[PDB]
């Protein structure tokens, strides 16, 4: 498909197609620059998340609206058109765990770079869960959790609490714990915790991640506002 | 492709799109009823015209983006990227003026009807024009301009001022003048002269057309503003 293109300009073309919001070829482009068999840099990295996430954070959307419209209170036009879109957002994170498995998830790696992967692996898995059903489902979850957890695992003996890549983890780990997990119990303790160990050693927050992680510091706290 | 599908299933589906925010589908499903041979009614055409205009405006947004950076001030990427885009915005402007030609314009039909139908095609013109070049431009042009003149004719004759598909295609066509014809001259003239033939009879305003004639007023002088 883009393997007559050499590496260099998928990668341009990514670029522009962020620019130009056109997610669904980003996405493409960058599914070919992976497949170009090279470890991804930390710019490519972000690249390859952001694209996907625009494209499956649009379906999702869709999905929870047509799924909010089977309403089953007091024809079947409404499933079908909800299965096209389940099913088609289903293909797409099919899509990303096949490169995440396939090419850039590995055991001898940098610290940064293995949790990146198992976040989004453990994101994925998490968009499954919310389409999937019955004892399918439980599977879906238990792959999930367990690629957030060796995640955290690694976050805490290898990165201080004010990270971007440990924090946006952990915002996303107790994300999993409330709406698929069904434990706003956890959900609370890891992300309090987050922000408290955060503010607690603040003097690790360094120039570089300054920006990216009082974002995700905000974030984390208008969830525990919208919790508690 | 949707040709199994009863065209009332097709039409319901179409409405869940437009909710669902899925103008690729919303098209698809709007193409298919189309082609079950039958006359659209009134808020089937919008339906139609949303659709589409939602498509084709992502697209036009894209490409104009991509166009912008196309600097030459002062490698051959940003220029494949921008024709892939362009190419693929033609297409869906060739499908629509397909349904329009073979489907949805006949010489026998309702006032609002035929001026609808001939305003989307001078609109869908007017698009490829903005990418079209050369010898090849002018014909598209001339196109544009003699289906919304056709349009224009029909709807002094036929419609009140105050009507909003005649006032939609006034604000369209004063668009082509300044855009498109190179004639500010021409757009300023349109364009206040609707405006002001709408206030000179402001009596026939009526209060199935209330809100979406005085949006299209407030498009007519926004416009102005701008230009003088
Ligand atoms: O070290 P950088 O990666 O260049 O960080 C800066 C950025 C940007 C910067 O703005 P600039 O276009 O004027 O250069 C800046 C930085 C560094 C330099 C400038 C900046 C300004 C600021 C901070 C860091 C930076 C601290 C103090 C001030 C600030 C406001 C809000 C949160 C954190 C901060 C752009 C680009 C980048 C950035 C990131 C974000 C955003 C915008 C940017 C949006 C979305 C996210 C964000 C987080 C929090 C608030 C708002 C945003
Ligand atoms: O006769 P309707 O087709 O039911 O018109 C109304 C609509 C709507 C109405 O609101 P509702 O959800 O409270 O029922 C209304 C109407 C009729 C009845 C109510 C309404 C309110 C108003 C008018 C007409 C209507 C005149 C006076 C007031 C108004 C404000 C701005 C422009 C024109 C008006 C919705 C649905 C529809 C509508 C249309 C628009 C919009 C929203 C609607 C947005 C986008 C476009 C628009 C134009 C100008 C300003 C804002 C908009
Ligand atoms: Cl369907
Ligand atoms: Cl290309």
């Amino acid at each position: 498909a883009m393997g007559s293109m050499e590496r260099a300009s998928l990668i341009q073309k990514a670029k522009l197609a962020e620019q130009a919001e056109r997610y669904e070829d980003m996405a493409a482009f960058m599914k070919g620059a992976v497949e170009k068999g090279e470890e991804l840099s930390c710019e490519e990295r972000n690249l390859l998340s952001v694209a996907y996430k625009n494209v499956v954070g649009g379906q999702r959307a869709a999905w929870r609206v047509l799924s909010s419209i089977e309403q089953k209170s007091n024809g079947p036009e409404v499933r079908e058109y909800r299965e096209k879109v389940e099913t088609e957002l289903q293909g797409v994170c099919d899509t990303v765990l096949g490169l995440l498995d396939s090419h850039l998830i590995k055991e001898a790696g940098d610290a940064e770079s293995r949790v990146f992967y198992l976040k989004m692996k453990g994101d994925y898995y998490r968009y499954l869960a919310e389409v999937a059903t019955g004892d399918d489902k439980k599977r879906i979850i238990d792959s999930a959790r367990s690629a957030y957890q060796e995640a955290m695992d690694i976050s805490k003996k290898e990165m201080p609490p004010t990270n971007p890549i440990r924090l946006g983890l952990a915002l996303n780990f107790s994300v999993f714990h409330y709406e698929i997990a069904n434990s706003p119990e956890e959900a609370i303790s890891l992300a309090k915790t987050t922000f408290d160990e955060a503010m607690a050693d603040l003097h690790t927050l360094s120039e570089d991640s300054y920006k990216d992680s009082t974002l995700i510091m905000q974030l984390l706290r208008d969830n525990l506002t919208l919790w508690t």
